[PDB]
């Protein structure tokens, strides 16, 4: 991983030590970026709903993850399931159970720093993973992206500034998450997010993530070329808000 400080250094150290999940996958791979483009062609707003029991940007939410994921199967283009243990209060078992219960694409959200965690995502049933530019060197990013694609996954490459975007293009990202929250300070900068979105080539599948809370914002971002919208805490609180994000109120 890159030289890191503070909580990022801590979470990367923890992830390096994460024991692997050693069972065979029992689920097809279903492409999250292809389904996003299908929604686009169908003029259906594409929301990637996240399940996260906690995050550094929100309070813990104790809801049944299965009931949540079955509800979202009706509406969302894909689910993102936060599996990191210390800061997201996640578990591989929650991912495994959700993947066993739903037939929409699933992204495993965690801090992926070694190949065995991509083996884990595949074996647990996730269709794809995020890879985070801020924590991985270019060589690790390239290696892990190639590794994930050898399983038939197309990872979301997470960026939050111009440096990250330059590295995403350099490693041949096809599917970019433009995160409006800086991982290190937790600050949201939407002006920067919109600038980055305007700099991405039109053939890359773009997900705007973090701080999206209104149908109007989604409509604005769609007009700038964004393909899909990742939304976590507002849906962890009120899953039915997803109906207004897709259909208006
Ligand atoms: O909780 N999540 O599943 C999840 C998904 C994507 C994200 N991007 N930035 N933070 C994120 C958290």
């Amino acid at each position: 991983p890159r030289y890191l400080k503070g909580w990022l250094k801590d979470v990367v150290q923890l992830s390096l030590r994460r024991p692997s999940f050693r069972a065979s996958r029992q689920r097809p791979i279903i492409s999250l970026n292809e389904r996003i483009l299908e929604f686009n062609k169908r003029n259906i707003t594409a929301i990637i709903a996240a399940y996260k029991r906690k995050s550094p940007s929100g309070l813990d939410v104790e809801r049944d993850p299965i009931e949540y994921s079955k509800f979202m199967e009706r509406y969302a283009v894909g689910l993102a399931i936060a599996t990191e243990e210390k800061y997201f209060n996640g578990s591989y078992e929650t991912l495994r159970k959700i993947a066993s219960s739903v037939s929409i694409p699933i992204l495993m959200w965690d801090f992926i720093v070694k190949e065995s965690q991509i083996d884990d995502a595949y074996n647990l049933g996730a269709d794809t993973v995020a890879l985070i530019v801020k924590i991985l060197t270019e060589r690790e990013l390239e290696s892990l992206l190639e590794y994930a694609r050898s399983y038939g996954m197309e990872p979301a490459i997470v960026i939050n500034d111009e440096n990250d975007l330059d590295i995403a293009l350099r490693i041949g990202a096809r599917f970019i998450e433009i995160a409006s929250r800086d991982l290190e300070t937790l600050e949201i900068n939407k002006e920067n997010q919109r600038k980055l979105i305007s700099m991405i080539p039109s053939n890359v599948v773009k997900v705007a993530w973090q701080g999206i809370s209104e149908r109007n914002e989604i409509e604005e971002l769609r007009k700038l070329g964004v393909n899909a919208f990742g939304i976590g805490s507002s849906l962890m609180r009120n899953p039915e808000k997803i109906k207004e994000f897709i259909l208006g109120s």
